[PDB]
């Protein structure tokens, strides 16, 4: 009834032939890689392949956000590619957005965890002085009160009495701040530089802010973020319950669809040394895909 075309390594020319014969294939004829060119995918079939790959990639991306591993469903999506695509676009877009927001919140909350107390301390140390055009400030961390002195010594060596060095204790280190004439900011920086110290940078948006503003935004994000994350997580959960299983079934159908399309393309590209042709009557058709091999690819009809 239906024509079968099979390709594999040359190593398996014989075991392949054998297994086909005994599965019930008939009129078994070896093919030359040459004559497979005809089974070259049409522009139309290449476009289907590309769309199935996009299904694979969008479902993976969605499952990742949702926190489900890609594990082959027993009952894979059975609809058209159009149906698959129509079911997945809204879900993939929502997952993309949710996953991005959730990550931004988590990174935000962690930033506040790391730099929180430091920004509070420094802001206070620099309250009223942190956006004064005639004065320059430098926040920076220092480990020992002994090290702070060496700095105080350097600074005085360099600026006499034209600076203010104050510091607040952190859990381990000390949050320090220097204040100088704006025009001498670099002289102060140089002093830190010669002691192996540097300005404390705050990550992200906070970097380009005055201490005071930075600490205030951190304080409010610390009140708002944790609850916004809850809401994002509830949306993500809701997406899992509504669509987790469908995604898996889509992924599964699409993984196979891609293999099926590529197999044909690779075969036609003479990417295999051994290739056979044969005819399969409805009954035997069962035993043929069972001798699956895994190193070979067929295409029935």
């Amino acid at each position: 009834m239906e024509k079968l075309i099979v390709a594999g390594p040359k190593r398996l020319a014989r075991e392949l032939l054998a297994e086909l014969q005994k599965a019930g294939v008939v009129h078994i004829d070896p093919l030359r890689p040459d004559e497979l060119g005809e089974y070259r995918l049409s522009p139309t079939e290449e476009a289907e392949l590309k769309r199935w790959e996009a299904v694979v990639s969008q479902a993976e991306q969605s499952l990742t956000v949702v926190g489900l591993a890609t594990v082959p469903s027993s009952k894979p999506f059975t609809g058209s590619l159009e149906e698959a695509e129509a079911v997945l676009r809204p879900v993939a877009s929502r997952a993309e957005v949710l996953g991005k927001e959730r990550a931004a919140l988590e990174e935000e909350i962690q930033t506040i965890e790391l730099f929180g107390k430091a920004a509070e301390k420094l802001a206070a140390l620099a309250h009223g002085l942190d956006e004064s055009p005639r004065l320059g400030v430098i926040p920076f961390l220092v480990a020992k009160p002994e090290e702070l002195e060496a700095v105080r010594k350097a600074l005085q060596e360099a600026l006499a009495d034209r600076f203010v060095l104050e510091a607040e204790p952190l859990e381990n280190q000390l949050a320090a701040l220097v204040v100088v004439k704006r025009s001498e900011l670099e002289a102060a920086r140089s002093s830190l530089s010669r002691l192996g110290l540097a300005e404390l940078r705050f990550p992200g948006a906070y970097g380009a802010m005055p201490l005071g503003k930075a600490a205030a935004r951190m304080k409010e994000r610390a009140r708002l973020a944790p609850e916004e994350l809850v809401g994002i997580r509830e949306e993500v959960a809701r997406l899992s319950r509504e669509s987790g299983e469908a995604l898996i079934a889509l992924w599964t159908r699409a993984k196979d669809e891609v293999a099926r399309y590529k197999a044909v393309a690779d075969m036609a590209a003479g990417k295999y040394g051994a290739a056979l042709m044969g005819w399969v009557p409805q009954k035997a058709k069962g035993k043929v895909e069972e001798a699956l091999g895994r190193l070979r690819d067929q295409i029935v009809y």
